[PDB]
DNA sequence: CGTTGCGGCAAAGTTATGGGTAAAGTCACACGTAGTCACCATAATGAAATAAGATCACTACTGGGCAGTACCAGACTCGAACTGATG
């Protein structure tokens, strides 16, 4: 099954938030990324993406651009 | 007719994949990361020096005029004397 389960807007502000507040010139740690992503959801009135998600797809971005950026 | 092998049908069984949630791990807080030669072109004087220029001193060459001399008359001026009118 390689439907993804969650909703395309939740996708979209966590895609997001991956791009314009982890990979950033401050080395945040993925805690308060995705606490941030979550309060952003939960002002938009979508479906908040649990910890290891977050977790999961920011191990998906890894090799050179994201040590770079 | 009965038996036997074969094949369709539809649950059922097995992997796989992207989610959520508690719970075992993981690791930095322990004063500390910025810091230091090496590098060769450009401005930028200040000195070194110029290359020509400026003036002195001497040597030789060549224009060339001034104080003074001299004659041949022409012409005005006037001693000295002559001579005529006169009161």
């Amino acid at each position: 099954n390689r439907q993804r389960k969650l909703p395309e807007d939740t996708l979209a502000i966590m895609e997001k938030f991956i791009l314009e507040d982890y990979e950033t010139l401050k080395q945040k740690r993925m805690w308060e990324v995705h606490a941030a992503l979550v309060r952003a959801c939960e002002e938009a009135g979508v479906i908040a993406p649990s910890y290891k998600a977050f977790t999961k797809e920011v191990q998906r971005r890894t090799g050179y651009e994201q040590t770079k950026k």
